[PDB]
């Protein structure tokens, strides 16, 4: 338990809440006020408006990027406390704080502040979306190339 | 890496699909298709369309919870393997297996399958949310007065 690693979790569950709260800003937003927030200017807004599935990829995937690295610290520091019970403590423990902190309360927050998240947000996920959308985008058409090929999808 | 171990693991990613797949499949359908249903019968649809809120907030609890307990299993063995590196190793092979398997995979699969699916999760979700629901009411109705109490909510 160095105080370094919580931190890191703090930090990872901050990262989730700003992940929800983006998701939740973006598509309240969406079409008809971000559209309207883009033809003015400057400069998120025609960015999140023109490519809205960029952003929403990108924040599916570093959300549960995020969420799962903090699960996995948390169930480091619960069993080497604990044993095999800190695998039922973390999952307890993690699934309070990111239900609660990790998406309810940013998505509540979002509807109240979409404007502001959103501005704020953009930049730094489009960033990130440089690695992580190629990333989804391929996990969804190998996925729909899978249920494909099963027969679980309408043949092409 | 008890053989039970893994199949509770793929248990867990089942579950995960499952609720991703429901949540798709009722969102989907909603409201008009699903009204249609629920006017005839029988019998999940009505259920379904009444209170569809209570369906969503158990699915969202559930499939956290699934999504976390199967990372807070899969680090436990990650980190037995292989030490504090493992909780790199299981962060990576969660966050895969979760996005393709428990997220990305199954609601793909249910746009196309969305009323078989919503037919046969219902009454499976009815009965978790008889504990899940109240569970997600209680969080999002503390988060709700927490933001309203620093201010960043209108007050009530
Ligand atoms: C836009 C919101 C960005 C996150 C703000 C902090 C909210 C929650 C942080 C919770 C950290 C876990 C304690
Ligand atoms: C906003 C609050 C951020 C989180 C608050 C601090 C972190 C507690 C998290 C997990 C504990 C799970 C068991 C960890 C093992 C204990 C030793
Ligand atoms: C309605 C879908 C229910 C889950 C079907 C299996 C799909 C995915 C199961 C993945 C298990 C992890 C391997
Ligand atoms: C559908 C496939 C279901 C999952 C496939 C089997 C489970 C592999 C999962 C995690 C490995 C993470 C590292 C685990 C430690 C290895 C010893
Ligand atoms: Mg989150
Ligand atoms: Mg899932
Ligand atoms: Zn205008
Ligand atoms: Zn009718």
């Amino acid at each position: 338990e160095n105080p370094w690693l919580w931190a890191v979790l703090v930090l990872l569950l901050a990262l989730s809440a700003f992940f929800s709260a983006s998701e939740t800003a973006i598509t309240t937003l969406y079409p008809w006020k971000l559209k309207e927030l883009a033809e003015s200017k400057n400069g998120p807004f025609r960015l999140l408006a023109e490519d809205i599935t960029r952003f929403l990829t990108t924040i599916l995937v570093g959300n549960n990027l995020v969420n799962i690295a903090a699960t996995a610290l948390a169930t480091e520091l619960a069993t080497q406390a604990f044993g095999s019970a800190g695998v039922g403590v973390a999952t307890g423990a993690m699934t309070f704080l990111i239900l609660f902190f990790g998406e309810i309360t940013p998505k509540s927050l979002a509807v109240h502040h979409a404007e502001a998240i959103a501005r704020l947000a953009a930049w730094p996920i489009y960033g990130l979306s440089v690695l992580f959308y190629p990333v989804g985008r391929f996990f969804s058409l190998v996925s729909g190339g899978l249920l494909r090929l099963l027969g679980l999808e309408p043949r092409l």
